[PDB]
C-alpha cells in the first residue's frame, strides 16, 4: 500500500513568515568588475526579478569584506554607455543594456565566472573599489524589480587597536541619503573565517562593537529607521556558535534580526545521491536548533534569518545545483525553515558565479526559479502543520500553510499543501475530514527530457514552464482534480495542492 494518510493541524498558526520569506541575493563578487553590474540592467532579469517580489535582495558574499567605496573612482566603456542611455527616460519601465555592450559582457562572462569561482576556492582575495554608479545599478535593480536592498558593509576595515573604521561606509551612507535611498544594512560577512581569509581574528564582543558603531551612524543619517541585520555568520559549528553567542551578547541590541548562512554539501564532492538522501536533507534541522539556542540564551524572541543558503559551498555541484534534482533540498529547506520559526530565507544566488543560480548565464530561469516563483504564488505567511501517519516520514516530507492572500484564484481561509516525495515508487496522500470532499488544484514539479531527474528543464502539470518571451512569465496552469480523490505524487517529485473552500479560521 502507497496510500498514506495526512494529519492537519490547522487551529492556529505555528509560525509567521515575513511576505519576503523567499528572499534571493546577489554576490558581491559580481563587483569584483564592476562592468559585470551592468548585466543586471537586462530587462529580461528585471522579469524575473520581479516575479519573487515581494522579496529582500542582499548584495553580500565573501567580497563583502574586501570592497571598498570610492566615490571618485574611474568609470569604463561599458558603464558610460549603460548611463547614458537611460538619461531622460524612466529606467524601471524602459531601461536595457546598449546591445553592443550587452553582447561584449555576455562573451566576457564565462572567464569571469571562472576567475570569480577560483579566487574564491583559492581563499585569495584582493581589496577593489566600486564607484557611485555601481550603487545606482545595484539600487535602481532592486527598486524596479520590487525588491527591497539589503547592502553588507566592509568590516575588515580596522584601525590600528582592532575596531572597525567606519569612515568609508560614512562615504557610503552620505552618497546613498543623498540620492533618496532606502537600503538597509550588513556588516561583515562570515566573520568566523576572517582569520583564513585576511589573517585578522575579529572576535564577537568586538564585532558586536563595531555593529553598535554602525548603528549609531544609521540614526544620524537621513534614513533614520534603516534596518541593520548581522552577524551572516557560516553555520554553526563550534566555534562559530560560540562566535555568534559573544556576539549577541555585546550587539544584540541593535540588529533587527539575526542573520546566519547554510550550504549542505561541499560542491566539490556533491553526488546525485546525496541531493536525494533524506539523512542529509535532516541535517539542516541540526543547524536550526543550533542556532535558536544560542539566539534564545542571549536575545530571546528575535527573528532568526537565513542570511545566505543553498545546496552547496564552493559555488555549486557541478550538474547538479542547477537541476531539477536540486528542488528537493530548496523546497525543503523552505519547509523546515517556515516550521521552525525562520523568517526570511535569502536564496545563494538570484544570478552570478556558481550553478546554484536561479537564472543562468543566458538570463534564462533553472528549475529552482520555478519552484520559487510557484512557492511565491501560492504559499501564505501563516506556518500551519501537516504529517504522515505511520512514522516514515523521512521519504515523504509534507508542509502546510495558509494560501498566499494575494492570489486572486483563492480565498481567506484556503490551505496550501506541499509534498516531496522521495521514495522510487509513486505515493498516495489521503486528505483528512474536514478537507476530504475539495475542490483541490494540484501543481505537479516534473523535470524535461531525458536527462530525468538531471535536467535543467521543468514542466508543471505536464506543460514544460519557459519565459513567454523578455518581458513576460507564463501562467502557472493548475490542474483540479476530482473532489475526494488522493494527492497523487510521482517517484521523486514534488508538487503544491490548493484546497479550496477550506474555510480554516487561522488562514484569515
Ligand atoms: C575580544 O577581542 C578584544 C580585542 O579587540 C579583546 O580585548 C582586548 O583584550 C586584552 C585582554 O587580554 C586587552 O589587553 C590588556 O590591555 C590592558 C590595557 O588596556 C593591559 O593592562 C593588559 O595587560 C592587557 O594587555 C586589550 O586592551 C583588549 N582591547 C580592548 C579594545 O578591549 C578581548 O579580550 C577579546 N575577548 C575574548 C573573550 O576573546
Ligand atoms: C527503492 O527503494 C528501496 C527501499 O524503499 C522501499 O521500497 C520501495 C520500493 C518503496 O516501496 C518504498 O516506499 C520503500 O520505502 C530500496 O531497497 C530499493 O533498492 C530501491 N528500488 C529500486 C528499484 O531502486
Ligand atoms: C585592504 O585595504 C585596507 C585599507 O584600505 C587595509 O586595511 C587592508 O589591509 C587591505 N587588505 C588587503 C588584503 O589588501
Ligand atoms: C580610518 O580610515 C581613514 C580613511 O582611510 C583614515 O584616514 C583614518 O586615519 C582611519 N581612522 C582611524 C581611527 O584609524
Amino acid at each position: 500500500q502507497d496510500v498514506v494518510d495526512l494529519d492537519f493541524f490547522t487551529q492556529e498558526p505555528l509560525h509567521l513568515v515575513s511576505p519576503s520569506f523567499l528572499s534571493v541575493t546577489i554576490d558581491a563578487n559580481l563587483a569584483t568588475d564592476p562592468r559585470f553590474l551592468i548585466l543586471l540592467g537586462s530587462p529580461k532579469l528585471r522579469t524575473l526579478a520581479r516575479g519573487l517580489s515581494p522579496a529582500y535582495l542582499r548584495f553580500g558574499g565573501t567580497k563583502t569584506d574586501f570592497l571598498i567605496f570610492d566615490p571618485k573612482k574611474e568609470s569604463t566603456f561599458e558603464e558610460r554607455s549603460y548611463w547614458q542611455s537611460q538619461v531622460n527616460q524612466d529606467i524601471c519601465k524602459y531601461g536595457s543594456i546598449p546591445p553592443d555592450v550587452e553582447e561584449k559582457l555576455r562573451l566576457e562572462w564565462p572567464y569571469q565566472e571562472q576567475l570569480l569561482l577560483r579566487e574564491h576556492y583559492q581563499k585569495k582575495f584582493k581589496n577593489s573599489t566600486y564607484s557611485r554608479s555601481s550603487v545606482d545599478v545595484l539600487y535602481t535593480f532592486a527598486n524596479c524589480s520590487g525588491l527591497d536592498l539589503i547592502f553588507g558593509l566592509n568590516a575588515l576595515l580596522r584601525t590600528a587597536d582592532l575596531q572597525w573604521n567606519s569612515s568609508n561606509a560614512q562615504l557610503l551612507l552620505d552618497y546613498c541619503s543623498s540620492k533618496g535611498y532606502n537600503i538597509s544594512w550588513e556588516l561583515g560577512n562570515e566573520p568566523n573565517s576572517f582569520l583564513k581569509k585576511a589573517d585578522i581574528f575579529i572576535n564577537g564582543s568586538q564585532l558586536g562593537e563595531d555593529f553598535i558603531q554602525l548603528h549609531k551612524l544609521l540614526r544620524k543619517s537621513t534614513f533614520k529607521n534603516a534596518k541593520l541585520y548581522g552577524p551572516d555568520v557560516g553555520q554553526p559549528r563550534r566555534k562559530t556558535a560560540k562566535m555568534l553567542k559573544s556576539f549577541l551578547k555585546a550587539g544584540g541590541e541593535v540588529i533587527d534580526s539575526v542573520t546566519w548562512h547554510h550550504y549542505y554539501l561541499n560542491g566539490r564532492t556533491a553526488t546525485r545521491e546525496d541531493f536525494l538522501n533524506p539523512d542529509v536533507l535532516d541535517i539542516f534541522i541540526s543547524s536550526v536548533q543550533k542556532v535558536f539556542q544560542v539566539v534564545e540564551s542571549t536575545r530571546p524572541g528575535k527573528k532568526v534569518w537565513l542570511g545566505e543558503t543553498s545546496s552547496a559551498y564552493g559555488g555549486g555541484a557541478p550538474l547538479l545545483s542547477d537541476t531539477f534534482a536540486a528542488g528537493f533540498m530548496w523546497l525543503d529547506k523552505l519547509g523546515l525553515s517556515a516550521r521552525m520559526g525562520i523568517e526570511v530565507v535569502m536564496r545563494q544566488v538570484f544570478f552570478g558565479a556558481g550553478n546554484y543560480h536561479l537564472v543562468d548565464e543566458n538570463f534564462d530561469p533553472l528549475p529552482d526559479y520555478w519552484l520559487s516563483l510557484l512557492f511565491k504564488k501560492l504559499v501564505g505567511t501563516k506556518v500551519l502543520m501537516a504529517s504522515v501517519q505511520g512514522s516514515k516520514r523521512r521519504k515523504l516530507r509534507v508542509y502546510l500553510h495558509c494560501t498566499n492572500t494575494d492570489n486572486p484564484r483563492y480565498k481567506e481561509g484556503d490551505l496550501t499543501l506541499y509534498a516531496i516525495n522521495l521514495h522510487n515508487v509513486t505515493k498516495y496522500l489521503r486528505l483528512p475530514y474536514p478537507f476530504s470532499n475539495k475542490q483541490v488544484d494540484k501543481y505537479l514539479l516534473r523535470p524535461l527530457g531525458p536527462h530525468g531527474l538531471l535536467s535543467k528543464s521543468v514542466q508543471l502539470n505536464g506543460l514544460t514552464l519557459k519565459m513567454v518571451d523578455d518581458q513576460t512569465l507564463p501562467p502557472l496552469m493548475e490542474k483540479p482534480l476530482r473532489p475526494g480523490s488522493s494527492l497523487g505524487l510521482p517517484a521523486f517529485s514534488y508538487s503544491f495542492f490548493v484546497i479550496r473552500n477550506a474555510k480554516v479560521a487561522a488562514c484569515i
